[PDB]
């Protein structure tokens, strides 16, 4: 099996998070690190009769500890939004938090495949790339922003509407992770389909947005932490997979690429012993989705160089 | 797909076990009630591409509609371990919860399987029966308490012991859900092992005080949610597969019983599409677990009646 670490294992995403991948049969060794209350989470999770190996650490002179000898690093590292937040202050901490992470990260696993869901992802991704080039140990096939969630939910709303299984649903969505930036490509949704322009712009909006739905459920004081979790153990999964060895093992992801003028977005990919081993291009859009393309580009752009430029100074 | 509701799906236990039934193939409609932000979780939730249909009920205008039509009521609902207030016996509070919801089930969905969770299950199961036969509507074929975690450190537990996966190890747990009354046969484990004097001490030790062991982890605010979502998941599943009409289903259950002179007891049950198809006997015991039993059944006698006591007087 494989060694894994999740970072920040306490936090409302990270045990539900933990639970799943200390169940998780590919999973040898498991590690549960965080600033607070790792010790009890990582007691709980202990008792499970799984095959994993747990164990738990805390704060920084830990990580090291924790970090050392991982095959794969899950990170849903970050301060939630409480006091009226949005306060951009809050990215900051976010960022800083993503920073130096990645700064254990370079220098304790450099060589482990990083599933980076600190958001906002469009600007953290850039930030992970920024510090591992600092440290000369980037690997744009090793790190990989996860816009699973996005997927899920698409997955989720198209059977809705096509009154399928959602279970037999796949979306490709790519582009970013936050709002505008999230383009399904309903046109490449599978099995074949055809959508009236009604159910095509709803779907769309509505997968764009759908984090909000939960905040809004949540009287705004909260958000998206199971599913979250449930989304990230499905990706981390997947990329475990990769590392057996297993063939076309293939996920959207918001990683290092080409298929676009802008240095990362989120496509289909293909994971493998190495991580990354392939980025698939985007191919034929609709009218549809070329204009909601050139919309999601736009906003990505400023987010990628906000977060580059994070680091940058 | 069968019909399964959640009482107290917003808690600690309740929303990761929310999530694990979500994913559960076996549910094709799940509800999620609480008298608390059940519309969050549930909205997050909704957005897993499983499956099982979810819906939302919060408070007790709306336990009738989440109830009806369910074919299996998972109840983790109660008061957390306030950390403060050492004990002003959370048992007048959850015992009180236990009830309604009990009324609520018998009105609602008398027919409906019930996995009881909620804590202390020693006393909240007689309380669920009594209150179900003032209603007319007792089958002790269909009321289980959850002591499934009790199985899962167990197994984890002599796993350890024994350097094993403790995927391979079962270990049977009879008696009752809490201190002395649980009672681990360590000489019915398998596979077929052998122990030292000390070793099964520090078994049985452990065991017995697994909650206590994560209550003191997390610093006395907290106590196991993940591991014992985890263990009612894979408890409420077996049931499922009962309900589906496989065989071989057997767990070990706080359930009524005539294995002893006791009313309720826990022992392996085989699961069948009425619920409990059979209570099975202890087995063989060796004179540790003998004088193990009678301990047991000393304090147990005791939590049954605090719990009889509770409906009757």
């Amino acid at each position: 099996g494989f060694k894994v670490a999740i970072l920040g294992a306490a936090g409302g995403i990270g045990q539900p998070l933990a639970m799943l991948m200390k169940m998780n049969p590919l999973v040898s060794v498991l590690h549960l690190y965080d600033v607070v209350n790792a010790p009890g989470v990582t007691a709980d999770i202990s008792h499970m009769d799984t095959g994993a190996v747990v164990r738990g650490f805390l704060g920084q002179q830990q990580l090291e500890a924790a970090l050392t000898g991982m095959d794969l690093i899950i990170v849903p590292a970050g301060v939630p939004r409480k006091p009226g937040m949005t306060r951009d202050d809050l990215f900051k901490i976010n960022a800083g938090i993503v920073k130096t992470l990645c700064e254990g990260i370079a220098k304790c696993c450099p060589r482990a495949i990083v599933n980076l869901i600190s958001n906002p992802v469009n600007s953290t991704v850039p930030i992970a790339a920024e510090v591992f080039k600092k440290a000369g140990t980037y690997d744009p096939k090793r790190l990989l922003g996860v816009t699973m969630l996005d997927v899920v939910r698409a997955n989720t709303f198209v059977a809705e509407v096509l009154g399928l299984d959602p279970r037999d649903v796949d979306v490709p969505v790519v582009g970013g992770h936050a709002g505008v930036t999230i383009l399904p490509l309903l046109s490449q949704v599978k099995p074949p389909s055809s959508f009236t322009q009604e159910e095509i712009s709803y779907l769309t909006d509505r997968i764009q947005n759908g984090g909000t739905e939960v905040v809004e459920a949540k009287a705004g004081a909260g958000s998206a932490t199971l599913s979250m979790a449930y989304a990230a153990v499905k990706f981390a999964d997947a990329c475990l997979r990769g590392l057996r060895g297993d063939a076309g093992v293939i996920e959207c992801a918001f990683v290092s690429s080409q298929v676009t003028e802008l240095p990362f977005f989120a496509s289909k990919v293909r994971l493998g012993r190495n991580g990354i081993e392939e980025v698939y291009s985007l191919g034929p859009l609709n009218e549809y989705e070329r204009i909601g393309l050139e919309k999601a580009k736009k906003e990505l752009a400023g987010s990628i160089e906000k977060g580059v430029s994070f680091i940058r100074s």
